[PDB]
């Protein structure tokens, strides 16, 4: 008998429980729907859905009428909407977390074993006819082929939103604190046990490593002076494990939180800015609290940067990426009246989705000089050569490529996308259309409806066989972009919930922690409350370059 | 030279004392409902609320009186209304996410994330204070041992007036030893029970490897053995798990269970046997319903069912007995679905102190005509299989347990534990009993007599401590006067309840996300939880059904 749950019978988040040898049951508890497949709505569920304007309609209003938005951004209504975006978006992400690579059911082990990435939809039952359940071909498209046909960059397509490399590297740096797949354990396993903005990519994903990077004086982090400038310490001074190519000596490697950050000047640039920033804040506190020791200085410094990080991400990073006219705001207090759980768990779907590799350019222009991937990648000297200001101004001026759209991943890193597709299949992620529905969208009815065109659509169709067999990642990247946008509808509708929950679900956002004393007084508190990308860079550099997420 | 201003505990109503400069301090009264330098000026509403709040003692009275009136209420919707009130009101007293730990008397990411630490409600007494308790009392605290033989040592056995028995005393020990599991290797303030709550790790193991060792790996079942045609935990030979049995005891005589320490007492191993029986039983109920299920899902779903069974019996029978209320307590996770509640819990060190209910233990253990001594009971690897579950359950269910509050009621055989508790309290540098009184919404004692309710002990305690404001946390709890005909006094309830209710309702299975019939494998597993009962727990797992209760007949 075919596993009845391969048909994904239960709608609206209802749970498909298998009974007997051939039956199944949908647990529609609190779905707002009744019936065998959770399809008969309640009068209230019926209104709400039938009155909800499409994602596209909303996106429109948010990116138009600058004049209207200007007023709004100046009234209490800005908060009202910000609170709405926050709650509405978050309800989509389950808390406490549900399934993991090992359990497609709730279990104490899933709830407690933090080494697993969680997942929103259980996997495609291993006993289904096809790889995606019931539809599609018995074999899925060669990952590599699929990668060269539709993802490979032919000619560079820049992002129309004006996003640059300063933002592209910020995203890479940022996300690599919570996405840290255990190579030793396999897919579905993470080393980033903080599952969120713990700033472990600065301090270490484990206590020992933290102690190694710590100066143990004034709460300061170790470092070194080169050209009279401050840079991360050497692997010699701070004997921490880093991933540098064989043959590179300790004395020649810089020690930072994330082991992998040595493979790119853009990453190590950001590691330098934040190391600079931690020690700076350590001084502000010491002045205020001479009685404080190293630990408390260190500990309070870390909480301040965590707050700084969450602010800049919401108000500048996400502001850029959304391209909204509504002025986003970071105020943990808008949630103090809501029923919100300050807890977060990195989902595997979120890791797939954040493989924004198409951002990377064809080359890296640093002034009159233009560097190749082969000159940029692994270059252990470019940062100290140019210095923070020089690289920040550079990345801030060079445009980053479009994310959504198709065929815009530079050939040098196209292997990553191939791997992402293969991993998706190991994890046995459900079809793109299932996630569409799961995140409140209607599933695509044709490959053309998805792509918005006819060439690719037709080939994808002849490859997948059924739109209902289109995979999660390919579907996200090949889906048509919103007009003049960096990506399309799905990336926002699916990525935002995961994103907003992970920022607001941080314990420092809870009323219990959001107190001036948590940060060491008004001083530390305002550092958080007023954090800004320019301040972050500029208060830590001899001069202040063009610093922005938008290309000039 | 300048005395740490925070040794004076300046900030009232939960305001935080932040030290500034070399000699200043500041109180963070953010959201305390009080303003001012020391968080002392209330807001109109805070003022009303406090000035209109009837005392703990008044409330306790109403709750234990007017049965006929309680009988009517218990039958209206008014029972849920109050149950929800008790739940929310009680819980707000416990911070979430957690705050301080033995290492940080400030909020920090490490405290928030390092789960090896027990948390704490009040930061320690600054190491730079004049006296050990801050500002008051003598420069040296009472000898722990002395203090223990004068006021805590049992002269004559005082039974609990509430009718609590050994079935309950052992249930409490078994239960609490799943979340209280101090790391001997790491020292005080460190726990091995990383579940920080009702994870049933004292059945399954506090770590994955141990779990795998105890698992049969068939039908989701747990390993076990047949002795006298009855089921008992497997041998350490069969399930090579580390247990704490004195050197010299054959492994052939060691039973392997979740909690390493449960071999020290027939009462503990009795309960480990009932639950092992119960897990496998539920495994069968599910397999029947889901033939397609594998071992893991059977195992996993079985464990969630017993976690629910455990939380129900604790609230409706265990806490019902202990409180002695006429209001019929209820376990319905749904009463909290409208409240702002965080489904998260973290074991506090103060909770560990408070739960050292050692005075419950009797002078000897009567099992029928036979009466056993501590030397025949403790570490007796054969009494359980000899007598069997039914025989011991009926026994413990009939023998009364001793009063907890009051003083002079800890049997000499285990009085050392209380001595250690007092010494540890000082390592952790817990604040004075009066501080916690206030912290949990009570007015601090003004005299040793007001606390004890008499004059003899009071006067000696006074010449020992010097100031009531120097009375330590644990001694204060045990020496404080009991509510009339109660097992303990006001503080044990007002302080222990918040910690307790939060830890039961803060379990993830109580969240709307998990409280679904599918979480338990269908209506079947769901009702097992919804209808759990002490008698069913025992009796559905024993050839016969003995007198089984938390109340002595
Ligand atoms: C010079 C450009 C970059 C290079 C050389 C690069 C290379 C890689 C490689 C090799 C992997 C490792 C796993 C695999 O082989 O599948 C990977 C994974 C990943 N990359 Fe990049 N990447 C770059 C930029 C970015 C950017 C701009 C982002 C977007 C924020 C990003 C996001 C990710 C994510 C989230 C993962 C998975 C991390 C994990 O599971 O631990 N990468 N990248
Ligand atoms: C036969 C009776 C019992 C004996 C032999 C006994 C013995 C002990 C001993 C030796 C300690 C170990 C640490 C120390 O030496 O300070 C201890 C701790 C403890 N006991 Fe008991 N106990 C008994 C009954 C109970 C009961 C009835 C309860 C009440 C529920 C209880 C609650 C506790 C708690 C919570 C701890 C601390 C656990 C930890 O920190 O890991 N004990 N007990
Ligand atoms: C609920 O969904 C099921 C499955 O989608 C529908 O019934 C059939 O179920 C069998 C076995 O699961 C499948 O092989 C078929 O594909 C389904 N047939 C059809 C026509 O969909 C069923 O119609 C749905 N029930 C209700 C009440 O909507
Ligand atoms: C979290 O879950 C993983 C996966 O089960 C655990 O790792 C396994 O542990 C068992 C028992 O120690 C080993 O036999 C396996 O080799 C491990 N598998 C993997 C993929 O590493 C891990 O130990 C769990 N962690 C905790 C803290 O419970
Ligand atoms: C690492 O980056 C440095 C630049 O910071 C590279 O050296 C420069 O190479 C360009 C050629 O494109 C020359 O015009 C510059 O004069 C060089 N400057 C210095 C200071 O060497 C270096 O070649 C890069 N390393 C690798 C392996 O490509
Ligand atoms: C706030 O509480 C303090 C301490 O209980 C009161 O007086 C302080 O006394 C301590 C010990 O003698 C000294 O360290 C301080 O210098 C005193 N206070 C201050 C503010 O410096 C103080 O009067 C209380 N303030 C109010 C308004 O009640
Ligand atoms: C949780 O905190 C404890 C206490 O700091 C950590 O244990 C210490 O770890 C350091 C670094 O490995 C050692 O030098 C000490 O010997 C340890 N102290 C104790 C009392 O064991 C522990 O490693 C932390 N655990 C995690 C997972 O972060
Ligand atoms: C362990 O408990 C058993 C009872 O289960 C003890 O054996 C009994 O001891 C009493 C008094 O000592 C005798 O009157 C009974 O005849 C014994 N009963 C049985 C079934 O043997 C045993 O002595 C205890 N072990 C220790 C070391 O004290
Ligand atoms: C004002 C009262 C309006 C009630 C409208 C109820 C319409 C419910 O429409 C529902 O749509 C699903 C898909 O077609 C079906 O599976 C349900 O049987 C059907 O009732
Ligand atoms: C306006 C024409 C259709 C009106 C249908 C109104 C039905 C009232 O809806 C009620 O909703 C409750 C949950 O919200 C259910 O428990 C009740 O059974 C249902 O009757
Ligand atoms: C102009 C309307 C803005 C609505 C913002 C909330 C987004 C809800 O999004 C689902
Ligand atoms: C709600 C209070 C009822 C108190 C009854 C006290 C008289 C009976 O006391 C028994
Ligand atoms: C009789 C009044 C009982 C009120 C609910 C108990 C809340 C106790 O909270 C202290
Ligand atoms: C605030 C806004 C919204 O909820 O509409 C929003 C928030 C977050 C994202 C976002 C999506 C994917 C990765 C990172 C950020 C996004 F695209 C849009
Ligand atoms: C329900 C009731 C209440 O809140 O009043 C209640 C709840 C829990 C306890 C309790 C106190 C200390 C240890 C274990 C349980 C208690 F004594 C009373």
């Amino acid at each position: 008998p075919v596993n009845p749950c391969c048909y994904y019978p239960c709608q609206h988040q209802g749970i498909c429980v298998r009974f007997g040898l051939d039956r199944y049951q949908c647990d529609c508890t609190r779905t707002g729907y009744s019936g065998p497949n959770c399809t008969i709505p309640e009068i209230w569920t019926w209104l709400r859905t039938t009155l909800r304007p499409s994602p596209s309609f909303i996106h429109f209003l948010l990116t138009h009428g600058r004049w209207l938005w200007d007023f709004v951004n100046a009234t209490f209504i800005r908060d009202t909407l910000m609170r709405l975006v926050l709650t509405v978006r978050s309800n989509l992400i389950p808390s406490p977390p549900t399934y993991n690579i090992a359990h497609d059911y709730i279990s104490w082990e899933s709830f407690s074993n933090v080494s697993y990435y969680t997942r929103i939809l259980p996997s495609v039952p291993r006993d289904c006819p096809t790889p995606m359940g019931t539809k599609g071909k018995k074999q899925l498209p060669d990952a590599e082929f699929l990668s060269r046909r539709f993802l490979l960059r032919r000619k560079f397509i820049p992002d129309p939103q004006g996003t640059n490399l300063m933002f592209a590297f910020f995203a890479q740096h940022f996300t690599h604190q919570f996405f840290k797949t255990s190579g030793k354990m396999g897919p579905g396993f993470t080393k980033a046990l903080g599952h969120g903005v713990d700033l472990g990519h600065i301090y270490g994903d484990n206590l020992e490593r933290q102690y190694q990077l710590r100066l143990f004086k004034d709460g300061k982090l170790k470092y070194q002076m080169l050209n009279g400038e401050v840079y991360p310490p050497s692997v010699e001074e701070a004997p921490v494990l880093m991933h540098y190519p064989r043959g590179i000596p300790p004395q020649s490697q810089m020690a930072v939180g994330q082991e992998v950050f040595g493979l790119l000047p853009g990453l190590m640039l950001y590691a330098t800015i934040w190391l600079r920033e931690h020690n700076r804040v350590c001084d502000l506190l010491k002045a205020e609290h001479p009685t404080w020791g190293d630990e408390q200085l260190f500990q309070t410094a870390r909480l301040i940067l965590i707050g700084e990080t969450i602010k800049i991400v919401i108000e500048e990073y996400v502001q850029q990426l959304s391209g909204y006219f509504l002025q986003l705001k970071f105020d943990p207090e808008l949630l103090f009246g809501a029923q919100f759980q300050y807890r977060n768990r990195i989902a595997m779907e979120f890791n797939q989705l954040y493989h924004w590799h198409p951002l990377m350019p064809d080359s890296f222009r640093v002034g009159p000089q233009d560097y190749s991937y082969e000159q940029f990648l692994f270059n252990t000297s470019m940062l100290v050569d140019y210095g923070v200001e020089a690289l920040v101004d550079a990345f801030s001026r060079q445009p980053a490529g479009r994310i959504g759209g198709g065929r815009n991943i530079d050939h040098h890193i196209l292997h990553v996308a191939v791997d992402v597709i293969k991993e998706s299949r190991v994890l046995r992620l459900q079809p793109f259309n299932e996630y569409r529905k799961r995140f409140g969208m209607k599933p695509y009815t044709s490959f053309q409806e998805l792509t918005g065109e006819k060439e690719m659509a037709a080939e994808l169709e002849e490859l997948y066989g059924d739109i209902d067999a289109l995979e999660f990642y390919p579907g996200l990247l090949l889906e048509k972009c919103h007009p003049n946008s960096i990506f399309g509808e799905s990336m926002i509708e699916m990525g935002a919930p995961f994103s907003l929950k992970g920022l607001l679900g941080n314990p420092i956002c809870s009323p219990e922690y959001w107190k001036a004393s948590t940060f060491g007084g008004e001083v530390g508190f305002n550092l958080v409350k007023t954090a800004t990308l320019k301040k972050l860079v500029c208060l830590n550099t001899k001069t202040c370059p063009y610093v922005s997420f938008h290309v000039p």
